[PDB]
């Protein structure tokens, strides 16, 4: 019976984001640790479910941490967590996904100062009915009336206002997430979106670029400390993953970065301190195979849609890793003449679009001009 706000949620494989319309503009809401996105990670302890940044950090000590649950959505697969009494609890992807949604909902309410019971949740364009219905159910479990499930590339196009275009547009969306890569071709006409073709690689994402930096640091460690290998040291590995992420981010702004890992372990010889330079050129060399794998899905969607690349009017970049300068160059190489758009934060653009759709569903005509 609610006529209230409809939040927009990007429930990603790797990270999630929540946005809402406020005074005729979409606003991205920060979680309680001040972050505009939240890891799509849930961990389990006795009488306690931990979501987001904290669950990620506690991975070192908690083997009952569930990552990438989106990959199982729409399946009858279960995940297992081990209770302290030695018994096993089976969880559905819906139940785990609901914990993520519940967390987003809870902090959004505290931000907005209002109870929230309505959402738009985004999904990949290739999701079938089972996968869509699983997402709806996760929403229902979290106490959300899921007003609409919309496609992630469609949400991105909504954020850029492409539905308002004066002519029919074909739009390419290049979506490089944390663990998956997706390409979509949309046709937008008379205000409605049609997915013409999709392609991708579900085992290619930003994490893979990070992993090359982890490998690079690990090679250096072995070379400088007589073959020393920390692959089994979970806290060391967590710090290397964190260091790799930071390095990658800095190399999107600068031509070099310093990886700094004081006191990474202690051997019989003494503390191990890593201080290591990585150039953008070397980072690009190490990861060129990953980047080149993004080329083939673009050619595939163009082929499938039966268009010439000149028929693509507009390109959207989605996913934080699209900030890498080498990604921009690749995409430009494949769609000559066109600017890869990332002026809306690619980490946030899908949730923003979902929030816009929420305002539309609510018939909210409040504008910043009023």
């Amino acid at each position: 019976a609610d006529n209230g706000l409809i939040i927009g949620i990007d429930l990603g494989t790797t990270n999630s984001c929540v946005s809402v319309m406020e005074g005729g503009r979409p606003v991205v809401l920060e979680n309680p640790e001040g972050k505009r996105t939240t890891p799509s990670i849930v961990s389990y302890k006795n009488n306690e479910i931990i979501v987001g940044d904290a669950a990620k950090r506690q991975m070192v000590t908690n083997p009952n941490t569930i990552v990438s649950i989106k990959r199982l959505m729409g399946t009858s697969n279960k995940v297992k967590v081990q209770n302290a009494d030695g018994t096993t609890k089976e969880l559905s992807p819906e139940q785990v996904s609901a914990q993520i949604l519940s967390y987003l909902k809870d902090f959004a309410e505290k931000k907005i100062g209002k109870k929230i019971s309505r959402a738009v949740i985004t999904v990949p364009a290739y999701f079938n009915d089972a996968e869509r219905n699983a997402t709806k159910t996760a929403g229902k479990i979290a106490g959300l009336n899921v007003e609409r499930i919309i496609n992630e590339p469609t949400a991105a196009a909504l954020a850029y206002g492409i539905d308002k275009a004066s002519r029919e547009m074909k739009v390419l969306v290049y979506d490089l997430g944390g663990g998956t890569f997706d390409v979509s071709l949309l046709d937008i006409a008379e205000g409605t979106f049609e997915v013409l073709a999709t392609a991708g690689d579900n085992r290619l994402g930003g994490d893979d670029w990070d992993n090359k930096i982890i490998e690079y640091i690990s090679a250096y460690i072995a070379k400088e400390h007589q073959g020393k290998n920390l692959s089994k040291d979970k806290m060391a590995m967590q710090r290397l993953k964190e260091a790799a992420e930071r390095a990658k981010i800095e190399l999107s702004a600068q031509l070099e970065t310093i990886i700094s890992l004081p006191f990474l372990t202690v051997t019989q010889k003494g503390p191990v301190n890593v201080e290591l330079k990585l150039t953008r050129a070397k980072f690009e060399e190490l990861t060129k195979p990953l980047l080149e794998r993004t080329r083939n899905p673009i050619s595939d969607v163009i082929k499938e849609a039966k268009i010439k690349p000149e028929e693509i009017n507009e390109i959207l970049l989605v996913g934080g890793s699209t900030r890498m300068p080498a990604v921009q160059k690749l995409v430009e190489s494949m769609v000559p003449g066109k600017k890869p758009n990332r002026s809306i934060n690619p980490d946030e653009v899908v949730a923003i679009g979902a929030a816009i759709q929420g305002g539309v569903l609510r018939g909210d005509l409040e504008h910043h001009h009023h």
